[PDB]
RNA sequence: UUGGUAGUACACUACU
RNA sequence: GCUACCAA
């Protein structure tokens, strides 16, 4: 082959290389040998003298030596060879290369260069390129007419020499990151194997050996070539890539073709909505409603419509508590006549009878709280004894004993028994498996009468004035804003402010929330009596998760109550009626909702109503009350499925039939239920009667006009009156927010959980076979098709970045350690299997004794079982994310290598995984976690290259791309019809009966938008697809690949572990042979496990199958292309992804055939694309229009954003943790701050954020006029201008409040100072400016209030503040807490740990890379408390009561507070620390320098409060315009090293552990010394321990963690997030953004211009 | 840890 | 579950 001398000394610099750059070099020298080699080969063949490089001036001098050199200008290029016969001047140059890229350029180049002097001597110049493919050895010759002259060549070369020195170079530097940046070029870059050796198992694997027996010989070999194919050593990347393409290119290319062709084949008769479908597919859901259920036309075994009976207030009475008490148990022992529990009802109030004895009640009463409120803590081991108070007996301010003196026990029993339903189960069953919940027979005349009637009846009482003052918390303290904002829903709240229906519904929250605060403490022999403003309507709590209470109301006529269907009687007494409702057994959860059901019911009706005048706020109020306080599962089964129902009536193509018949199941179990479904009836109905006008004719300015001036033609669905398009899809949509979460049981959703996904699995095995399929096979895949469209893709996505590999190293982390990567050291729930058995055991035991004990103290009248019946049992439990890294890390199992090398090895070592339900839906093994991330991110990365894949796209990024696309298509169907048209209109417009001929053969535009749904995404996938999604990828070693594929495998053969709790039911139940699926599936209970193979778990692979979505969308492009150009159409597809959800848009322009069949084609090539590739599109819900988008729960309206942003507004009721006053305040706000940027207007917004602070106060006793209201312990005369801080009320410009949340209370206060303590003359200067002039203002002049402020801005906010303390762990399943406690026990363990933690501060704050600065820092996070009450489950309803009832105990560590300004035992309540705080900042004076310290730490330190004050102060506004067109906008970046963790541990000072580590560590020390801290806290150590005497390790760690917390909180630089707001314009800099958003949200009707007087940012 | 004895604590309170 | 006392 090549020459032997030149062979040997390549040999020897390769044996001698120790860099990558004089490896580069010989890479570079292999490469020019094997060209040279090849020239002289080839010149030998030709027989022509061999030339390696030639200038082309010596080609002219020999061609025509006549030429003057110095006057010709010949190119500058240098052929290798040339040849000069017949009068053609031939170029030649050699190639080596598997591709022909290298000979395009050096063609174009050539060919270019030399035409100028080819036309000036005459002399044609032919450019030829001779390529050999070292590979296949084959020849590539471009020039036609250089084959003329040498027809045969024959070059016998052998290039083996060179491969065998270049794979020897590559090996022995494989692992240099340097050389693999030098040699790589360049459009493709990898970077070091991850592991050294493969996996020989994947090979053997049965599932493998599955996968390849199903395939054709051919793909086969291509699988398993493709596997040991590494782009590393091939001469290019793509190689193995192409190959496999053109290999399936003839069945592919056939494919598209085939499929095309079927446009002709379209009758043009598509699925469609109409007046027969709805009914046909009604008659079919009634049918299968009644096999499902026990229908029933009777109206007493209705449910609670709502859980509530109501009636007016009393005036003439007194409002007094203990007044109340008496007039209810008087009332009650009045009753008159006879009645099954009229005997009962009498006792109790005979129980609660304390007669004239008020003083006394009151001050027993007053004496028992005194004392329960002198503790932080319970009081303890002091006995509660009943007083005995006239026939009651006392146990606490309304808790009375259950007295048996003063009851008949045979009529107790009764009361318990039958009307609370407390112990009693009638099992009529005649088999072991034979019972089916009831309902209401909604389509019963009658039985709809009686909900119509109901509906009425309540809408005559509840219309009618309360005769109460409209005057309450949100109008009194925000209506001012609201009515500045839009005056129309100032007024519309004052309308239901006056009605019955706020009172009723304000006093159900009322009282709810007094009976959840009384059930907490009642006993089992106790009841308790709940109260509220309306001195007519109470609860008794009967004795006992959950609250049995009933509802009493005292009225004067009989009939005159709101009885919304839970009435259990009216009764006669002394002095008018009593009426009680049934006995009510809630969940807490739910009652919470109740609560905050003001709220909900205020948004929804304000938001319903908005900008409508066709609409009856009376009509809207009556239907509002019941979808905010009906929380049952009966709404929740009809808002759903409405959403469908009714969209797919008014789509063009859909199917209302199929949905109605298979997925509508009404739970009708109350009367407002079988209203709703008759509003939901006639929608449909309603909805398709009006399809043509929602769904566009044949129309720029007439397509767009309108969504943006939308006319209001729609009918109504909920109440009479007309809508808009977008009033008409709130009312669609918003109904389904309604709904609360947790409304099924625990166990009830666990069961229908796991049946599903165990008779999916059980289908499979008996019926699904195939793997592959060429007609669409149910879940199969078409192989080919698969292939040919990954390697397209894979190719295409590869080449838009050429550092991929890279990309996923860095942006995941692959490189770094485990225990430096959020997901993997999480307090998220993990797996682990293992014997736990005596554990457990021990806890059966522990646990039953603890059962039995609070069993027998009752004045009223298992684990082990499992593991004997079950031999195949998995044994297992839930620990936290980071308590198992611990674990492995401790036991060695895991390391701090980089992550991705042991995720290597894990998918080696892990062989069998399991899976389980929660106490991402399914919680796995941390082994399952490290491998999915491999996997996931890897899928990740590419799927952000993917132009059409979304689940990627960060941030609100889908929004604005829905926009974008859609703009583009409407420029599309507008310039494509008018250009197709151009001739046609001109013979027309020129000049009936003829041009008549001429207007029918012109082109028509079709636009359609799939809005489509994908079925059982995850659970019927073919999981085999992805295998070569795998094996195909370039930036993967073979030695990556075969593991990846193992894990794949293996993955394929894990079981899912049922839950304890669904094998107790059973085994309890089992008396022989079970058919339940859970018994089935079980081998009869014999085993806790199920294999669970091609479903893949829901949330696991989502970006690698939503990449193979968008695979299957770019056949289907193809196709319709194809298909359109058999027509000479234009078309444009565009689609967007998102695992199971998929827009899909179409545009069409042609004149050949009607579009009924075009879109009778397009559908069944939709639905064929997904199946070819093994989705299942879901046409039930699928449905298609030509105007309306909708992707992921986003909207596009004729070319405008829309969004349902009601539901955000709702959710801001009841979100928030319930830590304090400022953070719960802070949670609930941001709701309202995402309705913003989704278009919600001003005065809705500050009704929102109204509601916000209501809750908040509400939570925590601090409204007006309540013990914890703050305004008269501090100098304010507004709530306005009391602190934020302390629950002041939140005072800013809602542009302000927007974007910076609560902190633009205090920022906007500093705002009003500057333009009121500057001087006259700087006034119109920047904010830099004005501050500066802080220096000349006189404290003396300020007010008190300004000062009150300015002090607690100083001395407080600077590094929430009046937040309770509980005094609460439960952490026995957590490895790490054990070895904890071993450290506790230990000598001198805990201040050897503080110690460590001191010496290295960094891991105070961060977690550093090391294991040991891992393991060290959790075992310290247990000493904190708020950190061991984190990691137990809390229910939000229990949060919520606790903190209600804890508000007047000393909850404040007001010591934790004070002691930051100095230079008293436990605990304080929150109106003591009031006064302390006072009394404090009173002996704590203020200086100029303090308010610049403010100023400097507030606004200047942070680039965009600097903006945004400039932006206040600065601005001028112009005239108001109208809202017309709104656009999508991003928000811009305000703000402008490495590592936090690293950058800390060199401050404690060398950059070393490169020079720019210096560079952040040299400015990080400017910011230190300036506002000084390191001399700040040393001295403030000095103090503390000179004042005690000995050292203080505690206050040096709390000072030191907030040293470094600042820092860590300085040098972390935030990765701008993508957010998008909805502006009347568009935003192109941060200028625009701020003067839009400024002059966006201040008039609901109108918009402003925002114009700036001097430079901003 | 086991066994025994004795307990297990609090809001609304309102123009109505 | 938590608390106080007692016994091992």
């Amino acid at each position: 082959g090549m020459d032997y001398q030149e062979y040997q000394q390549f040999l020897a610099r390769i044996n001698t290389a120790r860099d990558a750059c004089v490896a580069k070099d010989i890479d570079v020298d292999l490469l020019m040998a094997r060209h040279d080699y090849f020239g002289r080969e080839l010149c030998k063949s030709l027989n022509i003298e061999y030339r390696n490089d030639v200038p082309f001036i010596d080609i002219i001098l020999d061609i025509r030596p006549e030429v003057d050199p110095l006057t010709i200008d010949a190119p500058h290029i240098t052929p290798d060879n040339y040849l000069y016969i017949n009068n053609v001047l031939y170029i030649i140059d050699y190639k080596v290369s598997v591709s022909n890229e290298s000979s395009v350029i050096t063609y174009d180049k050539y060919y270019e260069l030399t035409r100028d002097i080819s036309d000036r001597l005459s002399i044609p110049i032919e450019i030829v390129i001779i390529r050999i493919d070292p590979v296949s050895r084959d020849l590539h010759i471009n020039s036609d007419r250089f084959k003329e002259l040498y027809p045969t060549i024959v070059v016998d070369i052998n290039f083996n020499q060179f491969f065998d020195l270049k794979q020897l170079l590559y090996e022995k530097f494989g692992d240099d990151e340097e050389f693999l940046l030098k040699v790589a070029h360049g459009d493709f870059t990898l970077t070091a194997p991850w592991c050294k050796t493969g996996c020989p198992e994947f090979w053997k694997h049965p599932i493998y050996k599955e996968f390849k027996m199903s395939m054709p010989v051919p793909e086969r070999r291509l699988f398993e070539e493709s596997v040991k194919f590494n782009a590393y050593e091939s001469e290019r990347w793509n190689t193995n890539l192409v190959k496999i393409r053109e290999y399936t290119k003839k069945d592919y290319s056939e494919h598209i073709s085939k499929s095309a062709k079927n446009i002709f084949l379209a009758s043009g008769f598509y699925k469609q909505p109409n007046k027969n479908e709805i009914s046909e597919g009604w008659t079919l859901m009634v049918e299968r409603v009644q096999d499902q259920r026990e229908i029933s036309k009777s109206l007493h075994d209705q449910k609670p419509s709502i859980h509530f009976i109501w009636g007016a207030h009393n005036p003439g009475n007194s409002n007094n508590a203990t007044f109340k008490l008496i007039l209810l148990s008087k009332s009650l022992q009045s009753i008159k006549g006879i009645s099954t529990y009229t005997e009962a009802f009498k006792s109790l109030g005979k129980m609660m009878d304390i007669g004239d004895k008020a003083i006394e009640y009151e001050e027993f009463c007053m004496s028992l709280k005194s004392k329960a409120r002198s503790s932080w803590k319970q009081i303890m081991n002091k006995k509660l004894e009943p007083k005995q108070i006239n026939n009651a007996l006392v146990l606490w301010e309304q808790q009375f004993m259950i007295n048996n003196d003063l009851i008949d026990k045979s009529e107790k029993l009764k009361l318990f028994k039958n009307f609370c339903g407390i112990g009693k189960k009638q099992f009529k069953n005649k088999m072991l498996e034979d019972s089916k919940p009831k309902i209401l027979d909604f389509d019963d005349a009658n039985m709809y009468l009686a909900s119509l009637t109901m509906m009425e009846q309540s809408k005559k009482i509840l219309s009618k004035s309360n005769g109460l003052k409209p005057d309450n918390f949100i109008l009194n303290e925000f209506g001012s804003r609201i009515k500045d904002a839009n005056k129309e829903t100032y007024d519309n709240m004052h309308k239901i402010f006056e009605t019955g229906y706020w009172q009723c519904i304000s006093d159900f929250s009322t009282l709810m929330k007094n009976i959840l605060s009384v059930s907490q403490y009642n006993r089992h022999n106790t009841f308790r009596i709940a109260m509220c403003a309306n001195n007519n309507v109470f609860a008794i709590v009967f004795p006992s998760a959950t609250v049995v209470y009933s509802i009493i109301v005292l009225h004067k006529e009989e009939e005159n109550i709101f009885n919304p269907g839970c009435l259990h009687g009216t009764f006669k007494c002394m002095n008018g009626y009593i009426s009680i409702s049934r006995a009510i057994r809630l969940d807490k959860e739910r009652c919470q909702r109740i609560v905050s059901s003001p709220g909900l019911f205020l948004t929804t009706c304000l938001l319903f109503k908005h900008d409508n005048p066709t609409l009856v706020m009376s009509d809207i109020m009556n239907f509002s009350i019941y979808t905010s306080l009906s929380i049952t599962k009966s709404v929740l089964s009809l808002t759903e499925p409405a959403r469908y129902m009714i969209m797919n009536s008014l789509a063009i193509s859909s199917n209302v039939k199929d949905y109605i018949a298979e997925k509508f199941s009404p739970y009708t179990k109350t009367l407002f239920s079988v209203y709703m479904t008759r509003l939901i009836k006639n929608a449909c109905f309603d909805a398709y009667d009006q399809r043509q006008r929602v769904q566009l004719r044949d129309i720029d300015y007439d397509i767009t006009q309108k969504g943006i001036k939308d006319n209001r033609e729609l009918t109504s669905i909920w109440f009479p009156g007309s809508v808009t398009l977008k009033e008409y899809l709130t009312q669609i949509y918003l109904p389904f927010y309604f709904n609360a979460k947790g409304l099924h049981e625990k166990h009830h959703v666990m069961v229908d959980l796991a049946k599903t996904i165990l008779e999916i699995e059980c289908e499979q095995r008996e019926n699904i076979k195939e793997i592959w399929s060429t007609n669409c096979t149910k879940q199969t895949v078409n192989l080919k098709i698969l292939i040919h469209s990954l390697c397209k893709n894979l190719l295409a996505d590869t080449s838009r970045h050429n550092h991929l590999r890279n990309r996923i190293e860095n942006r995941n982390n692959f490189r770094r350690s485990i225990t430096t990567i959020s997901t993997f050291t999480s307090s998220k729930s993990c797996l682990k299997i293992g014997d736990f058995r005596k554990e457990k055991e021990l806890q059966s035991v522990k646990q039953k004794k603890i059962l039995e004990v609070q069993s027998r103290k009752m004045r009223l009248a298992n684990y082990e079982m499992l593991r004997n019946a079950m031999p195949n049992y998995t044994d297992y439990i839930s620990t936290k994310v980071f308590d198992r890294l611990y674990e492995l890390l401790d036991k060695k199992v895991l390391t701090d290598k980089p992550v991705i090398e042991q995720i290597m090895d894990m998918m080696i070592d892990h062989k069998k995984f399991y899976f389980t339900f929660f106490n991402e839906i399914f919680v796995g093994e941390y082994e399952a976690k490290m491998c999915m991330y491999a996997v996931e991110r890897i899928a990740k990365e590419r799927c952000k290259l993917n132009p059409d894949e979304m689940i990627s796209e960060p941030g609100d990024g889908k929004l604005k791309v829905l926009e974008q696309k859609s703009e583009q298509e409407i420029r599309f169907l507008v310039e494509t019809t008018r250009q197709k048209n151009r001739e046609i209109d001109e013979a027309i417009e020129a000049l009936l009966g003829k041009i008549e001929k001429l207007s029918l053969g012109k082109a028509k535009g079709l636009k359609m938008e799939i809005n489509a749904d994908m079925s059982k995404w995850s659970a019927q996938d073919v999981f085999y697809k992805y295998f070569w999604l795998i094996a195909l990828d370039p930036i993967l070693y073979p030695q990556e690949k075969e593991r990846i594929l193992y894990f794949m495998c293996n993955y394929m053969d894990k079981e899912l572990i049922l839950p304890d709790e669904l094998l107790f039911n059973l085994l309890d139940q089992k008396v022989a042979y079970q058919n339940d699926i859970i018994a089935t599936m079980t081998n009869q209970l014999n085993s806790n496990t199920v294999l669970i193979k091609r479903n893949w778990l829901q949330g696991n692979f989502n970006y690698t199958s939503s990449y193979v979505h968008s695979c299957a969308m770019s056949v289907y492009k193809e196709i319709l292309k194809e298909a359109i150009t058999l027509l000479d159409g234009s078309i444009l597809v565009n689609s967007l992804v998102h695992s199971d959800d998929n827009q899909t848009s179409i545009t069409i322009v042609q004149d050949k055939m009607e579009n009924d069949k075009i879109i009778d084609f397009a559908m069944k090539e939709f639905e064929r694309a997904c199946l070819t590739f093994g989705c299942q599109a879901n046409m039930k819900k699928t449905y298609v229009t030509n105007c309306i988008k909708e992707f992921v729960s986003l909207f596009n309206l004729y070319g405008e954003p829309f969004s349902i942003y009601g539901r955000f507004l709702l959710t801001s009721v009841g979100d928030c943790a319930y830590i304090g006053p400022y953070e719960d305040l802070a949670s609930r706000i941001s709701s309202a701050q995402t309705a913003i940027k989704h278009g919600c207007p001003p005065s809705l917004a500050w009704v929102s954020i109204a509601i916000s602070h209501w809750m908040t106060s509400l939570t925590y006793n601090m409204l007006p006029g309540q013990s914890n209201d703050p305004i008269d312990y501090f100098p304010a005369e507004n709530r306005k201008d009391i602190p934020i801080e302390l629950n002041g009320v939140l005072d800013a410009p809602l542009s302000m409040i927007s974007t910076v949340g609560l902190e633009s209370g205090n920022l906007y206060f500093l705002i009003k100072l500057l333009s009121k303590y500057t001087p006259v003359m700087q006034k119109r200067e920047s904010v830099v400016n004005q501050i500066a002039e802080v220096k000349n203002w006189k404290v003396e002049d300020l007010t008190d209030n300004e000062i009150f402020r300015l002090k607690i801005l100083r001395y407080l906010v600077l590094d929430s503040i009046l937040t309770p303390r509980k005094f609460t762990g439960s952490l026995r399943k957590l490895y790490s807490f054990s070895k904890y406690q071993d450290r506790l026990s230990s000598p001198g363990g805990m201040v050897e740990l503080f110690t460590y933690l001191l010496e290295k501060p960094e891991l105070l704050v961060t977690k550093g890379e090391d294991m040991k600065d891992y393991m060290e820092s959790v075992i310290f996070r247990y000493n904190s408390k708020r950190f061991k009450e984190s990691l137990s489950i809390q229910n939000p309803a229990q949060l919520f009561i606790e903190q209600i009832l804890f508000s007047h105990k000393p909850v404040i560590d007001f010591s934790g507070i004070r002691d930051k300004y100095i230079n008293i035992l436990g605990k304080v309540t929150f109106t003591e620390a009031y006064r302390l705080l006072m009394r404090d900042l009173s002996s704590l004076e203020l200086t100029n320098d303090d308010i610049q310290v403010i100023y400097s730490y507030i606004i200047l330190n942070d680039p965009m409060m600097i903006t945004i004050a400039n932006t206040h102060i600065l601005s001028i506004y112009g005239s108001p315009q109208r809202r017309m067109g709104m656009s999508c906008s991003t928000m811009p970046e305000f703000r402008n090293h490495h590592s936090p963790a690293l950058v800390l541990r060199a401050y404690s000072n060398n950059p070393d552990i490169p020079t720019e580590m210096a560079r952040d560590l040299v400015h990080l020390k400017e910011f230190v010394e300036n506002t000084n801290l390191e001399e700040k806290m040393k001295v403030r150590i000095a103090m503390n321990e000179a004042e005690k005497g000995q050292r203080d390790i505690v206050f040096e760690l709390k000072e030191m963690t907030r040293f470094y917390q600042v820092c860590y909180e300085y040098v972390k630089s935030t990765e701008h997030k993508i957010k998008v707001f909805i502006l009347p314009a568009k935003s192109y800099t941060t200028t625009d953004f701020c003067s839009l958003m400024q002059g966006n949200l201040i008039k609901d009707k109108e918009w402003y211009t925002v114009h700036y007087l001097k430079q901003i940012l």
